[PDB]
């Protein structure tokens, strides 16, 4: 076929999906001879959710030309939890395709599962958002900041980062009361995994709705490591990244 | 008691009806199990406004049946200018109410104000007005359409709507001379929100009423970035999308 | 100046980098007066890559007091294949460099090349990582150990690392079918170098990406051996040993 990207995990693409499928309905994959770009915004239109997966994510990947595969995430969620994670899971197409194939093959047994889901026609132009130089930018544990998102999303639908040099802080105030979360940049030397990374060129004091930092925690599925750029003059980047590939939330501050 | 829908931003609510006041006196609100809707008719019975606001959109929903909340808006916007923009607001009303409880909370200390405001009895049935396809979807900054909105009213009353490939236009002829502007659908990479797109099915000519574009545009209060949805056969539509949840506008053509 | 380190053969310091280049884009070389560490985390931030170059590695080390050389490795390695592998390699810099001088002698004739590359601004903290004590030690040749996970890779993303006494295996279960390579301890009386060593504190049974190994194996350059020590507690650790220095990517299993 046009089209064959093979993941040798399935579990790895239903992580993927995962990381979307709660604050986008529509995705445009567009399908290229250097790996996947898709890119979808949220309900609200304000969070751009992006993401790339190269060649090398895949244990065999062909795509002569350019596929666009708009897809319906909760249909391919009902889909992409067939696999039985043990399964590998190869996307399969044509050109202009109606519909995608998902094949499942079992890395235990002599078992294939070939399913085939309909396709949307989605517009659809792509933004690659990164900008040359961020004000901040700092990378720590994904658990570590999903915690820090729940526990002050509790509080507040407002979470204000601000960066000093050496100093991460996270702030909210509610009805119920108030927090504040410090976390310094930290170097582990038995769990190097754990370190918390930051590089200041210039101080950010920035307000985000929480509700957005909700739904890009799930991110936390593919990546245990989170990337955050920050910047007073272009929207926030929130990145997870896989082995040759990431995903990537564009946010605006809420000011 | 049966309702209790806690917004965490007391302006969430008060950006709501500010997308209303202007054009409409009295508005039911339909609490359900799954969030609100309300709907309501211009003075002048040509445009309809459909506000959706679901669960997620509040710090904590509750609402085991429904409950219709007649209010008259003037009234509610004295009272929806009480909260300090910094105050959480829970909505709480008994089954068949005759009046809304409005519950502010400070987020800095420990204070409560609460308001009983006196409910109308108001029809009520409801249109979830939206058609399964349309000619032609677009979405823009809000402040971009309310600009060229506010801009050609100043000439005419009447300012036409045309979608041809990759291209919306906007015009008014007046008796001080004549405006048309010009929009391509346009990423942009730095600041994707600003971004335009465009979905043509077919080419659109359709004529509105300039004054009911100006009621329209007041639902900028709410979100950055205004889908519009254009039918030969169907009222235009006009969405502003919260965080789970929209405000709607469906307005005939003109001729 | 500040900084000259010779390399007598350029070839080394090539061999060095290869061990880097094709995970890690950017890495921070810091010079001390007792030699040079680098450190540089993979793309996907799992994999960290350490390198400790002694003095004695070199035919002359000089190096008052630290220096930090921030390079981006596709342009070093441009230029790292500019020697003649019969080259001498002098590595130059002054105080807060901007650049990095590479003066590559032929070592035939009367020639330098002296090469000025630009620094990137990185960072930097380092982790020194390794632990007191291990739960599994062994040592193998690199060739052997690269083609077992060559020859694993094709059949699955995850390689299961077992350790008992006198016996390591390696596992993978894939969808045309499964590869289990059983090692055991071994000195060979003709050729020492290609020995098998296991030190077994207790046993041993984790899972690593195999797309992280494929990027280990990649010090096979620098050393016909590997050292690997394995840790239900830590990450492991792979190392490739120099004439006076080593190179480590410290790897935690997948669960
Ligand atoms: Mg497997
Ligand atoms: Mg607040
Ligand atoms: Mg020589």
């Amino acid at each position: 076929h046009m089209l064959e990207a093979k993941f040798e995990e399935a579990s790895l693409f239903k992580r993927i999906i995962d990381g979307f499928k709660d604050c986008v309905q529509l995705v445009n994959f567009q399908c290229k001879e250097d790996g996947i770009i898709a890119q979808a915004v949220d309900d609200s239109r304000v969070l751009l959710v992006s993401l790339e997966i190269g060649v090398e994510a895949f244990q065999e990947y062909r795509c002569d030309h350019p596929v666009t595969l708009g897809m319906d995430l909760t249909s391919l969620s009902k889909i992409l939890r067939c696999g039985n994670n043990t399964d590998t899971l190869t996307l399969i197409a044509d050109n202009t395709p109606d519909s995608i194939i998902l094949l499942f093959e079992d890395t235990k047994k002599d078992r294939i599962a070939e399913y085939s889901l309909k396709l949307m026609d989605i517009d659809a132009d792509f933004a690659k958002a990164e900008e040359l130089q961020y004000d901040s930018t700092l990378s720590l544990p994904s658990s570590e900041f999903s915690k820090i998102v729940r526990d002050l999303s509790q509080l507040s639908d407002s979470i204000n980062i601000m960066i000093t040099k050496e100093t991460i802080k996270f702030v909210a105030d509610g009805d119920i009361g108030s927090g504040s979360v410090i976390i310094k940049p930290f170097v582990d030397m038995e769990h190097p995994e754990t370190s918390i990374k930051l590089e200041m060129d210039q101080p950010v004091d920035l307000t985000f709705g929480a509700k957005y930092l909700l739904d890009i925690i799930k991110g936390s599925s593919l990546s245990d490591r989170v990337g955050i750029r920050l910047s007073s003059e272009a929207p926030a980047l929130f990145q997870f990244d896989l082995k040759s590939g990431f995903l990537q939330f564009f946010l605006a501050p809420k000011f």
